[PDB]
């Protein structure tokens, strides 16, 4: 719910497909401000309906996985009783069966248009998701877990998402999804007895009025150590879900650099040259 001005978006071909797909559903209104730098997203609290136009996703793998679950939330319209998700030849060969399986088990009606098991699919609209317990094999892509997590607050009953049959190998991306959900007002909790079962409350995100890559952000901060200047990265701090956000306090701080780290800002300051401390 509400209008959010999104800043510092990565503009690639894959995120553009996500933009135009999102804007394609009736209910989400996307525009650009500040000469294209800011993306303005006015959500309407999950009240999406079919536009009758298929969602072409190119070969945007992650987008196809996230939007397949979004599509399972969509309501019917005079345009169509279905949402169609398509892509290019390589998309129509990528497997998505683990996600389709889980959604089907939760009441979704999904048909593979041509290649069964490995292709962007079609979803019956007006069903929503039943909620309750949803199992996924722990061995699958974390993107399948993230995809279900983000739409789970919109199920008809609170969701328990249980990862079974082992341990996931990319837990950090599941944690990132969970942390971003919290910033948008929904807190995922974990089972006390199962490390990879997630309890997602039923509710609606509240969009902040405003909302980088920390690994590549290390190079301007590391530049500031070798002449002694000040460089600041304005969207990563201690609260950042990424793993390389600790780089200012863990390695640059014991090197003899004095750090203005807030929860969003990250500013380093170097000593004069020839005085850096060996760790």
């Amino acid at each position: 719910n509400g209008t959010v001005r999104v800043k510092n978006l990565l503009h690639s071909d894959d995120t553009k497909h996500m933009l135009d797909a999102v804007a394609s559903l009736k209910g989400a209104e996307i525009s650009t401000e500040d000469n294209g730098e800011t993306i303005v997203v006015k959500g309407n609290g999950g009240n999406l309906v079919t536009s009758g136009e298929e969602l072409y996703l190119g070969n945007a793998g992650t987008a196809s996985r996230f939007l397949t679950t979004v599509a399972s939330l969509v309501g019917k319209s005079q345009a169509s009783d279905d949402v169609i998700l398509t892509g290019n030849a390589r998309m129509q060969e990528r497997p998505i069966g683990p996600l389709v399986d889980a959604l089907g088990s939760n009441g979704s009606e999904i048909e593979y248009l041509n290649k069964q098991g490995s292709l962007p699919l079609k979803i019956s609209a007006g069903n929503g998701l039943k909620g309750g317990r949803i199992e996924l094999a722990a061995t699958i892509s974390s993107q399948y877990v993230s995809s279900i997590l983000m739409c789970a607050p919109y199920a008809k009953e609170p969701v328990t998402l249980a990862l079974v049959g082992g341990k996931p190998i990319s837990q950090l991306y599941i944690d990132m999804t969970c942390a971003m959900m919290k910033s948008f007002g929904i807190e995922v909790t974990k089972s006390t007895t199962e490390e990879y079962t997630y309890h997602i409350p039923k509710g609606t995100y509240k969009n902040p009025s405003e909302y980088s890559d920390a690994s590549s952000a290390t190079y301007p901060l590391a530049f500031a150590a070798m002449t002694g200047t000040s460089c600041t990265i304005p969207n990563i701090g201690s609260s950042s879900l990424q793993g390389d956000a600790k780089f200012a306090v863990d390695v640059l701080k014991p090197m003899g650099c004095k750090v203005e780290q807030t929860t969003t800002s990250t500013t380093v300051t170097g000593p004069p040259r020839g005085h850096l401390k060996p760790l």
